[PDB]
């Protein structure tokens, strides 16, 4: 009998659950299966910088980018790490680590990835500081630029700004953004979670050129947990080798890629609808651009909506009388008048969402 | 392969590796299968209903099942906490302690000889919250200080308490196995981890037990921040693998029951060695006394997972045993002197066979 009224619409964090049911449709072709006596070891492969690396994972990670051709691998070392989370922070730590002096500034062009201020500052480390806004920053000394592209929040495509650089290209795939260029910077950030959904596997991995520096973040990854999780490799593996023979379907619901970007479209277009005839409410415009991936000329559709509203409103709190949660724009360097919603949730809660957004200013 | 000379295999006991455990796994056949389907364990969350919400439920029942057969640990009016490995929990109760401290830095120490890796979780981020001042026994600096007590200790294998206000209980090898259940642990912070119980240490998974809340919350922030939670995948096959161990307990058979194949593994090796170290000239092995076993409800020996190895020379044993091949964890890395190393029981067959031939055959 629960009034669907009293349903609270959590869009403030980014878990990726509209892929679920997509992945659910692929049936037994994405079933793990691990031994008892399997993944024992603390060791993957001496051979390697990183050792805790699994091989299959390394291949599906390299044949992924290649299909993909949104990353260069050769030439480089590959850092796998529970999330893009722990490799964000294994880089900081590292370029800080090299660095000539210290504390190295840390800074993020505004709006920015929320989430980066409290990974730079909850251990109050000396090696680093987190100075904001890298828009106008020139302070003095050693520092590291994280670059989000497409970025979090707003999901513009960005370069630097602004002596280090991260690029964290969680989204840089063509299911959210057209591939203009195959990525080739020092140090490359991708997760898994973002990519098929599975953030419960907690991976992510990193591309990087200075083999020092990749060094120092497979040492930083061993005394922060010693590695990362064998199975969460193994399945990683299997499911994206799933996405890779998945690439030459011509079925809609098969490739993921477009099954991906058409879903993404039509919630970008529903939403854009809502928008359009409401009276404060704003969204981001996004440049069209060709794709490299596709062959052609198409529309970004980011994982987050920049929601704004040209009222004097707090609009967070505005939202939240409205059982709608969301990311404060003020979290992410911003102002009252914008948010973060998530795109990526389940249908019927999208729909929801959709439903209390245009039914709002015009019922409270 | 061949033609390579025996002579030139290095014996790696350096590391901690659990791998004794992978032919006994390996005999228990399609029960300890774990299936996971393409759209399980894909949110972030576990469950919202915990202060863990990180935490999959069935390892939460399994650990708790398994703290109640072996009745080494109390589990009850406690938050549990999962992490990346015991090493993550370790850090995270450090800093969760220090950021409710009155005052930083905290002082962190541990009765020498220490598990020389606390050495490096306490430094490498430079952190403000907390400072590594070394042996506990020596310490009397004042203000806000933690403890870390490793019972059975690593490197020396021996049951400690606090020596010298918080405290950080390390029972990793607090396990039947090892050493005998004397006391149902009820401590405020008891750390777990699943590598050195079965072996799995791949899978990346220990468990805290916390007694007070708001440590426990400001733990679970600070794996949030740290790497957003633990694999499920892993949470769920930990799960599976301590089940099965469960299970195995209630039985008769030597090579099914885990706990007992366990301990006569240990024992044999232990005894081998034994004999090696007694009719050596220079060689010194710790002595554990015999307690009574609320598990086996025996009283019984403990055969520790490492064999901390001196000298009564005056070389550095590290060095001499390299020299011969031999891989070993320096005691100087431990808080202790050039004349002891740590050497892993937990090794393959094998290697350890190679090890014992070594250690007699040497001056």
């Amino acid at each position: 009998n629960i009034p669907m009224s009293d349903f609270v619409v959590n869009l403030d964090h980014g878990d990726p659950t509209a892929y679920e049911e997509y992945w659910r449709k692929m049936g037994d072709r994405c079933t793990v299966t691990i031994r008892g006596c399997d993944l024992m070891s603390y060791f993957s492969d001496m051979t390697n910088l990183c050792w805790f690396l699994e091989p299959e994972l390394e291949d599906a990670i390299k044949d992924l980018h290649g299909v993909v051709g949104n990353a260069a691998t050769e030439d480089r070392y590959i850092v796998v790490g529970t999330g893009s989370t722990q490799l964000c922070q294994a880089a900081v730590h590292a370029l800080s680590s090299l660095a000539r002096s210290q504390p190295v500034s840390v800074v993020a062009a505004a709006p920015f990835y929320s989430t980066y201020v409290e990974e730079t500052t909850y251990v109050r480390s000396g090696m680093y500081k987190w100075e904001g806004d890298a828009w106008g920053f020139d302070k003095k000394g050693p520092y590291i630029e994280l670059v989000t592209s497409p970025n979090n929040p707003d999901g513009t495509i960005r370069e630097t700004v602004v002596a280090k650089v991260i690029h964290d290209f969680a989204y840089y795939w063509p299911h959210y953004t057209p591939i203009t260029r195959r990525q080739d910077h020092d140090i490359m950030l991708f997760t898994f979670s973002k990519i098929t959904g599975h953030a419960g596997s907690r991976i992510g991995w990193a591309l990087v050129k200075d083999k020092e520096v990749a060094k120092k973040m497979v040492e930083y990854i061993i005394v922060n947990s010693i590695g990362v999780s064998k199975e969460s490799q193994v399945r990683t593996a299997k499911i994206l080798n799933v996405l890779k023979e998945t690439c030459k379907s011509e079925s809609e619901s098969e490739n993921f890629f477009k099954y991906g970007r058409e879903m993404m479209k039509n919630r970008w277009e529903k939403l854009r609808e809502v928008v359009k005839e409401s009276d404060a409410f704003t969204l981001p415009k996004y440049p069209e651009a060709f794709c490299n991936y596709f062959g052609k000329s198409l529309e970004s559709y980011p994982a987050f909506a920049w929601l704004g509203t040209k009222e004097e409103t707090d609009l967070v709190s505005e939202l939240r009388r409205h059982k709608v949660m969301s990311r404060a724009g003020e979290r992410c360097g911003s102002d009252k008048k914008h948010v973060r919603v998530s795109m990526l949730s389940r249908e019927d809660v999208f729909n929801v969402f959709l439903e209390r957004l245009a039914n709002m200013k015009l019922i409270k």
